[PDB]
């Protein structure tokens, strides 16, 4: 009846193929225990609506960067970050939305290359605002 | 008492003038039936604290642009987003306020043109978040 | 029981050295009375999950913007904008987490400098998701 995760990136993530999961490696908050950072999946555990956002700063790279937010298989909004040049981009966006217990929702890497450190300037967060 | 709504432009939008509105035209949630999508606009149906955020890509052409969240007539926070080449970027703010019932508050597009695509890059979100 | 803040700086911060608090100059919002608008700083008042988001327009000068959410001394989450070019860009981020009363949340201008004005482009809010 309270969920609330918060997922960074400390490490780079360079896929040898297009579309991606985008795996977690620590967690700001994971209030109900909700999140597999292993699997970077947020797993629902009540119907309810639910708030996702999140930030993804790209490798300082010439090579674009697309990002989806996944309902199960589904794109449900994306982003994109380019920079024209070997330098950082960020690659944001937000959903609010109606789950269902079992619906897993997920940071896909479209294209493009993902910038992890200490600092978490790549971040991904959701939380429970209404249970039903 | 419970409201959320998450609005996407799934088609480009290039108005002929300066400072027009942003009209969605495909909900991705409407909890409450609030949000107008042929207007852009939320309806405040209850006095309460009302959380804001958007996230605008603009049209890949050098042309910068400019989006203020509105609140009936008044600018209240804006964003602006500049590739400084024939590329997309994104222009994307958030606002925590306490609102009336009657308030309508919605998107400006006050220069530049914005990107639509099934892809929903170009999304606008809001919820109550303390009824009062 | 109820906390929400948003503020804006409507004039530019340009401080003479690295890693200054970023004070703000006006409140959207202070439901709770928890921010203090001349420290820049969020004075939690009870134990709970807090969500913060910020978004920091850098100013139109060749030079990078690096922004970190603090929790009293530590680096939570950071955000990065360079446009490669005399222009803005946008550095934006969020976070989830439990805070304890008397925890302080502020921004950090690690490098570089940001823009204000009346429109109020940037802005940083944070709010109590559930008390405990």
């Amino acid at each position: 009846m309270r969920v609330a995760f918060s997922a960074a990136r400390t490490s780079n993530l360079a896929p040898g193929t297009l579309d991606q999961p985008i795996v977690f490696d620590l967690l700001l908050n994971n209030l109900g225990e909700t999140f597999d950072l292993q699997l970077g999946r947020f797993n629902c555990p009540v119907n309810g609506t639910y708030v996702f956002i999140f930030h993804m700063l790209k490798l300082a790279v010439n090579v674009p960067l697309y990002v989806n937010l996944m309902k199960n298989e589904e794109v449900l909004v994306s982003a994109y970050a380019n920079a024209g040049a070997p330098d950082h981009a960020t690659a944001s966006n937000h959903a609010i939305l109606q789950l269902f217990q079992g619906d897993q929702i997920w940071l896909r890497l479209h294209r493009g290359a993902i910038y992890g450190s200490s600092w978490k300037y790549s971040t991904f967060s959701g939380y429970l605002l209404y249970q039903d």
